């Protein structure tokens, strides 16, 4: 009943996928490295929510007194993970439907049309939590997906939970009236607070083309104006963004950022997610704004570092020097993705593509990993309203 089986395989305009290996190579790479994050961090075994799945994130500490399991961030990534995987695993369908089950079940306390933010083993958690962005932004894309998968006709009806959680959700309590995303359903309508990493401009695209509200457009256009106001001033040369935007006009925000990290000023570990965001509105869209910004990023990461992904280090200050220490996937992986729009990258796409296939770390690289793979070996196919 999957009419988007697992490997889709596609042929996006104007991009390339690594070309020293065939393409069965490049699904065979894939289906391996989903099998060995399924088993490492898909988990179901909530005894205060039988059925429901969760994935396994680290998460030190407490989080309000629970012991945090998983976030709304990686119940994202694996729904759209699982709806990919659909046609090779033959209990995507369940294990999807699990997913969403938690991700409803553990409503934000806040908007109840949100996921709060974290999965804990408790009911007293179940709806105690207040959202953030990202996590919903990647629940509500992973609807449509399952909606173009397996159709709206059974048990859940993926096209109307979809569109009820990006307008009532996402659009209600995270579009801010800048034309801005904030950075949870907790923040304020007017707060020019902003994580680019949820500038997720291929999910808003198709917000805008299965609700026709114009809403998603103009928070597009106004996310690429300001990615380019900030660059501009704050990365001339590298054309990178920090984990966290405040102020307009926009600038990087303070170091220790919501207590996150010395480096909010900085590329670093919430920013390294965003060369795959932008890149996939070229690949999925034709956007030029986007292979502009993409093969900024790409050329001066490829300069920095040689053409050598093993030289890529773990953080970045906006000027290019090195925070980090060592190549890890979730800042490794998006580097090539935003690599492909440009026919002259394929030695280093190719590279990149030996260096991620198989490496496996940790939660949040091996899942941002996966979907970079999924995408960048034509896998993640776009989800159109027909035919």
């Amino acid at each position: 009943k999957e009419m988007k089986p697992f490997p889709q395989q596609v042929n996006y305009a104007g991009v390339i996928k690594p070309n020293h290996v065939t393409q069965e190579s490049l699904n065979a790479s894939v289906r391996s490295y989903y099998d060995n994050w399924k088993k490492k961090y898909l988990k179901n075994d909530l005894s205060s929510l039988p059925g429901g799945y969760y994935v396994k994130g680290e998460i030190t500490g407490d989080a309000d007194g629970f012991k945090p399991l998983g976030t709304s961030e990686g119940q994202g990534y694996g729904m759209i993970i699982t709806v990919l995987m659909a046609g090779y695993d033959s209990n995507a369908q369940k294990i999807y439907d699990g997913l969403f089950k938690t991700a409803r079940t553990f409503k934000s306390s806040q908007n109840p049309n949100l996921m709060g933010w974290v999965v804990a083993d408790s009911k007293k958690a179940q709806g105690h939590f207040d959202s953030a962005t990202d996590g919903d932004l990647d629940i509500a894309y992973s609807l449509l997906l399952a909606h173009k998968q397996w159709g709206s006709n059974g048990t859940v009806n993926y096209l109307k939970e979809a569109q009820d959680m990006i307008t009532k959700g996402i659009k209600a309590s995270n579009v801010t009236n800048n034309n801005q995303l904030n950075l949870g359903d907790w923040d304020s309508k007017s707060s020019l607070d902003t994580r680019p990493s949820d500038w997720m401009m291929s999910h808003l695209r198709a917000f805008y083309e299965f609700t026709g509200d114009k809403t998603w457009l103009t928070v597009i256009n106004n996310l690429y104006d300001v990615y380019t106001q900030f660059s501009n001033k704050y990365s001339p040369n590298t054309g990178l963004i920090s984990d966290f935007v405040v102020k307009n006009p926009p600038q990087p925000a303070p170091k220790d950022f919501l207590d996150e990290s010395e480096y909010t000023n900085a590329y670093y570990y919430n920013a390294s997610r965003v060369p795959l965001r932008i890149v996939m509105d070229y690949a999925m869209y034709g956007e030029k704004r986007s292979k502009v910004i993409s093969d900024k990023v790409s050329s001066w990461i490829q300069n920095k570092t040689n053409g050598n992904p093993s030289k890529i280090v773990d953080g970045y200050q906006l000027n290019g020097s090195n925070i980090g220490s060592y190549p890890t996937a979730v800042f490794v992986s998006p580097f090539i993705a935003a690599s492909i729009t440009s026919s002259n990258n394929q030695k280093w796409v190719n590279s990149g593509w030996d260096w991620m296939k198989n490496k496996r770390e940790r939660y949040f690289s091996d899942s941002y990993n996966l979907l970079t793979m999924l995408f960048i070996t034509g896998n993640w196919w776009k989800p159109v309203p027909d035919d």
